């Protein structure tokens, strides 16, 4: 018993197509990675299944070929392969195998032999009438098991034989056969194959192996970034099936049509009509064994499957040999003169002997049959008229005798009679079908009720799937079902016992795979959304669902991978993924008091980045070329639909013009083009990182170059270039920066008025509530902080790609849409093929019209979806562009007092920079720092008069009282110059006695 | 439930209430200083005086009329609850969304 | 075709957008502030808020 | 077609809610985290808080 | 590769085909197509385009 781990082996090329540096997903028979593979070493029949993976490292070549015959004998066609040193000879011809088929050494294919530490990997498959053989021969290092690595199996040969291949046998050529070959069986699987630039498969991923593999298949990438990914759906399958029809009660009078003790005669056969009853044939089959039971219309079992409105029963007694006359198309006295079945009769003829009951020794002359009639009877007719038969050409004159005989003559039945004249009871059943409601059927069956389990149910003709529980609801007596607000069945009354059973849909929910980056680890956790942990490593139940593979930790961290209602997962470090309640932030209690204030004593100049999309890719679609290509028939058919193509073209043109308007609105704020002076000294402020670099031909700033480096045909689809090139947007950005540096905010509101940069920044400090002396006294420190922040901006942008995640997203979305729009060209949409020329060539025009119509409808719906999605995205981008224009006007051409609009902090000035399809704003902000606690008083009482500060707040260091501005601790002596009286001393609450000088 | 599922929001109602409590505490204890940087202690009457200066009214108006302003604010806050309760259409936007 | 994937992506984008909406509106404060235990704010009454 | 109609309508409603959420974020930053001089942005009258 | 006959791109469109007579690799580019735009001043001004 040798069994080995298959590893990642057995991946072949699905088709003849070449692909380069692409990842392709195929649904095809394959060997699942890490699977159950049998290592073999008298020789029973191995099942071929759908396919076989045969891996032989047999250097001795005891294995010469294979026997794929389904019988291994001369009964059927046996596929026989010989792989000698000369050549491979695939033979199919009829061979008389000897008693021991072994050599000392119709349909034939001779080729170069398959054989050459060789790993002979072979894949044998048989689909759509073709037998496919794939081969691979690779050197292996010293090992007695399958090597670790990846090898692709090139196709070797195809055979058009297409016969049934159930069993395969390894051909024996010598008896102890010890051969070291692995055999595995292929399965229908979905795989993802990575082709290199050389055209070969370097690696593969099996979708249904593990959750990480499923998410790799879903994203079509071998590297999965950190996040939570919705992969599949989870449904609980029905374990059992239940059928419930009402109590079989009432029943067809079958016990009366038989066991009647008298069948009258056959000249006037008793006609019995039966309808509206429960059909049960148990008594019919339980009666005496039948001499003749022939059914002409339906099988006896399937009689119960077929429902008949009208059932006709005809009962009579005839002799033994006259039974053969009661059959369709029979000629004979009884058949033509007593009871004639139709040629296309559909019914059962049941006959059983009645000699034991209806035979009398004296002679039972009651039963009679007719032996003289004027003509043959029409089918299904009863003639009871008995007058003197007129055989003679003379008138009978109502009497009998000469040439005038009685029409009827009786059987004389006596028990001593032999078989062939004994009385036989025949009951002919006739079934009629007519176009009206039926309501007559056979024993409707029923199964035991199953509760609290996902079951299929068919309750009184109502079908469904679900979990059946007891219901508190009380139905009215005549009701059967219960239906909720959405018109879905929620309760059912059981027919057999009147019980109200509630129906609950079986558990279903999404499956999400919480993974760190594939670089960080291969461990994953799985979240079943909305599923109780009972219904599905470490199992944890959360409001989102059931989380398997992550351990709950009491401590709280900042959220990393969102899951649900306050639960986030992270890879913190056996130790693995942990789930926790997310921490909103550090708790800080501000020391509030009646007379305590906190005044900052220093500042920080902080530069932040805000990335805003401005424009999206401009696309134009040629409706005729996309839908139809070069086919004239398709164009003629499209003309009937209307002017849809014109509407789509109008919408796309509108989007394109809107994109141009967006870029103009954001960047064309200034009409003049301003140039910075050649002598670039601005009071210690270094704008080199934002100003253009003359050295490189692009004339872009270092930050702009970094942004462009980071972010950075078909079928009627065209990408129209933007009206403004990147160089023109660079010129606009340079003009805005030069105007801001040289003229402050004056260039936005009129003519540019030059002002030294320190003076401009001092006026911005006045704008944020800080005096000029703060800037002029701390000019070098402010300059150094600004320089350090601008330096750090480059590193912050470069190191973290996610900072530019907005703009890139736009690009990706556009590409994705286009790819979908092209991919749906290959979709069939219910037609024969995606290729219009193939449909036109294979099918006649009248039949091809429907296929082309389906393709046109599908492709036109695809175009409409694309245009609507583009319109929604254009609305979003227009909103972003309007926000960017407002920020350019209010943050770059001016100083804004709006909080959090221009950066985080007290806004000083904003610098624009251009990025592919967007704008990056560098906001410079004043952040207070190093705060100190002081005692404060609303007013100072001097000379019985209150005193309030003109600007600032009254503060105390503990013994002395000063007046200082809010945002910077600059204590000043309280003087009448910085105070105003405004009232007496009694009214104000919290007033402090103190001295005010003059 | 025919394949339609409702995903829970990431932030629970308790967590949003906790953000709202943080915002209110910051506004009451620190004025607008907590938005632009570290939160700085300031007595609430001083904050209202600075807000009066912002709207163009001197500090003496607040300090001299502090009880009146406090009573007016308290009465308005008291009336807000009754006004919301009386007219359901006040919350008609959110309901409509749902 | 791949209509199911497009619809699923659209709904997922909507969901993430809703979470980001709530984050943007409410998560502006970096730290969680607590009001002092003694609630006297110069006669102002914040008990209802 | 029914599902695509639902997704498109829900995307439009998501755009409307996103506009409302951006307005709410702006109002939180400008009215709650500061004093706004913008007329009628934060209530009717001269905005205090 | 010796067994491969067609070539497909990332969009599942044919980009290379092997010549059945002689084994040579032939690249297929789509035949030139584009849109046509007419730049005109107002017909009230002039008729040149
Ligand atoms: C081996 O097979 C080839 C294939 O037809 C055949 O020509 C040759 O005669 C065979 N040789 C032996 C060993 O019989
Ligand atoms: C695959 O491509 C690489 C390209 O660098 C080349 O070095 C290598 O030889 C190729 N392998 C082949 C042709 O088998
Ligand atoms: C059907 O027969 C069962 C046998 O126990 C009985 O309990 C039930 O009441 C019957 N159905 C009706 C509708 O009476
Ligand atoms: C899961 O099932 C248990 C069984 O008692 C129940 O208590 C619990 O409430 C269920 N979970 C949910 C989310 O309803
Ligand atoms: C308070 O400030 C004065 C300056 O006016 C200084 O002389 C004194 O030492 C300081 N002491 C305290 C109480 O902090
Ligand atoms: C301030 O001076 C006045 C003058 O009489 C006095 O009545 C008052 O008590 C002083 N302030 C305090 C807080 O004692
Ligand atoms: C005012 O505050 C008191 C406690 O200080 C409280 O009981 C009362 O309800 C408040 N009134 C309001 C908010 O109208």
């Amino acid at each position: 018993q040798s069994y080995t781990n298959s590893f990642t082996r057995g991946v072949y090329y699905p088709d003849k197509v070449f692909r380069s540096s692409v990842l392709h997903s195929t649904h095809d028979l394959f060997l699942p990675f890490f699977s159950n593979v049998t290592w073999f070493h008298d020789n029973p029949a191995l099942p071929f299944n759908d396919g076989v993976y045969f891996a032989s490292t047999e250097k001795s070549n005891i294995i010469r070929g294979w026997i794929f015959g389904t019988t291994l004998d001369s009964k059927t066609q046996s596929l026989l392969i010989v792989n000698n040193a000369t050549n491979v000879v695939i033979k199919v011809c009829e061979f008389q195998f000897c008693n021991d088929p072994f050599l000392d050494v119709t349909f034939e294919y001779v080729s170069q032999p398959f054989l050459m530490k060789n790993l002979r990997e072979f894949v044998f498959k048989n689909i759509d009438g073709y037998f496919k053989i794939y081969s691979k021969h690779t050197p292996i290092n010293l090992e007695r098991d399958l090597p670790q690595g990846f090898s692709a199996l090139e196709p070797l040969v195809d055979l058009p034989i297409g016969i049934n291949i159930t069993r395969f046998q390894t051909l024996l050529a010598l008896t102890a056969g010890a051969a070291a070959y692995y055999v595995g069986y292929l399965q229908p699987r979905t795989f993802l194959l990575k082709y290199n630039e050389n055209g070969t498969i370097t690696d593969a991923v099996d979708c249904a192996l593990d959750p990480l593999s499923e998410t790799k298949c879903t994203l079509k990438s071998f590297t999965v970034e950190k996040g939570i990914y919705q992969t599949s759906n989870f449904r609980v399958q029905p374990t059992e099936s239940i059928v419930r029809f009402p109590n079989i009660t009432n029943l067809c009078p079958f016990h009366e049509v038989f066991n009647a003790t008298t069948f009258a005669s056959v000249y006037a056969w008793n006609r019995k009509r039966i309808s509206n009853c429960v059909a049960d044939y148990s008594v019919i089959y339980n009666f005496a064994p039948f001499f003749a039971f022939k059914c002409y219309g339906v099988s006896p079992t399937k009689l119960n499957d077929l429902c008949f409105t009208n059932v006709y029963a005809d009962s009579f007694v005839i002799r033994g040999n006259e039974v053969s006359q009661i059959a369709p198309g029979q000629t004979g006295n009884i058949a033509d003169y007593n009871y004639k079945l139709p040629d296309d009769f559909t019914g059962c003829v049941i006959a059983w002997n009645s000699n034991k009951l209806d035979s009398k020794p004296s002679g039972n002359y009651n039963y009679r049959y007719r032996l003289l009639r004027k003509s043959k009877l029409k089918p299904f007719e009863r003639d009871i008229s008995t007058e003197i038969y007129q055989a003679g050409n003379k008138p009978c004159n109502g009497v009998a005798g000469p040439n005038c005989y009685s029409p009827l003559q009786s059987y004389g039945f006596r028990p001593t009679y032999g078989v062939g004249h004994q009385p036989y009871r025949v009951v002919v059943l006739s079934f009629e079908l007519l176009h009206a409601p039926a309501t007559v059927c056979g024993p409707k069956k029923s199964t035991n009720l199953v509760k609290n389990k996902c079951v299929n149910f068919n309750f009184n003709g109502l079908t469904g799937t679900g979990v059946l529980t007891e219901s508190n609801k009380k139905f009215l007596p005549f009701q059967q079902f219960g239906r909720d607000i959405a018109d879905t069945t929620d309760a059912v009354r059981d027919p057999q016992t009147l019980e109200i059973l509630d129906i609950t849909p079986c558990s279903f929910g999404g499956v999400s795979v919480i993974t760190p980056g594939t670089n960080t680890s291969n461990q994953v956790a799985v979240l079943y959304q909305g599923v109780n942990c009972t219904e599905v490593s470490n199992v944890f139940q959360t409001r989102a669902g059931c989380l398997i593979g992550a351990e709950y930790v009491n401590n709280s961290y900042e959220c990393d991978i969102p899951i649900g209602a306050g639960i986030c997962a992270s890879y913190q470090t056996s130790q693995s993924i942990i789930a926790y309640t997310m921490s909103l932030g550090a708790e800080n209690s501000v020391a509030y008091s009646n007379n305590s204030i906190a005044i900052p004593t220093n500042f920080t100049i902080s530069v932040t980045t805000e990335i805003l999309p401005v424009s999206m890719t401009k696309t134009s679609v040629d409706c005729t070329m996309y839908i139809c290509g070069d086919s004239t028939e398709c164009s003629n058919l499209l003309l009937q639909y209307g002017s849809f193509c014109t509407q789509l073209k109008r919408a796309l043109t509108g989007i394109a013009v809107e994109q141009d308007k967006n870029t103009q609105e954001v960047f064309a704020q200034v009409k003049q083009i301003y140039k910075t002076p050649p002598i670039k000294y601005f009071g210690g402020f270094n704008f080199s990182q934002i100003l253009p670099d003359p050295s490189k031909p692009s004339k872009r700033s270092p930050i702009e170059d970094l942004l462009f480096n980071k972010v950075t045909k078909f079928n009627g689809l065209t990408v129209l270039p933007p009206l403004l090139t990147d160089e023109m947007i660079a010129q606009y950005t340079s003009a805005l920066l030069a105007g801001t540096i040289t003229s402050g905010w004056t260039f936005g509101a009129g003519p540019a008025l030059q002002i030294p940069f320190p003076m401009q920044m001092a006026y911005r400090f006045n704008g944020i509530g800080v005096t000029q002396n703060v800037l002029y006294e701390n000019q070098k420190l402010i300059a150094n902080q600004f320089n350090s922040a601008i330096g750090k901006i480059q590193d912050s942008l470069s190191s973290t790609p996610s900072a530019l995640g907005k703009l890139q997203d736009v690009v990706n979305h556009n590409a994705q849409a286009l790819n979908t729009l092209v991919k749906q060209l290959s979709s069939k949409f219910g037609a024969i093929s995606s290729v219009l020329n193939d449909i036109l060539s294979r099918l006649d025009p009248p039949e091809a019209e429907v296929q082309i119509d389906r393709l046109i409808t599908g492709r036109l719906q695809s175009l409409q979806t694309y245009v609507t999605q583009q319109l929604i995205r254009a609305a979003e981008i227009r909103a972003s562009a309007n926000l960017a224009a407002t920020k350019m006007s209010e943050c770059v051409l001016g100083q804004s007092k709006r909080v959090d609009f221009c950066g985080k902090g007290y806004h000083l000035m904003s610098f624009p920079q251009s990025a592919p399809h967007g704008v990056v704003f560098l906001h410079v902000t004043y952040v207070p720092a190093q705060e100190k606690n002081f005692t404060t008083a609303p007013a100072i009482c001097h000379d019985g008069k209150a005193h309030f500060p003109r600007e600032g707040v009254f503060v105390s260091n503990g013994t002395h009282w000063f007046v200082t501005q809010r945002n910077f601790y600059e204590p000043q002596i309280i003087t009448t110059d910085n105070t105003f009286v405004s009232g007496n001393c009694d009214v104000v609450i919290g007033i402090v006695n103190n001295t005010v000088y003059d």
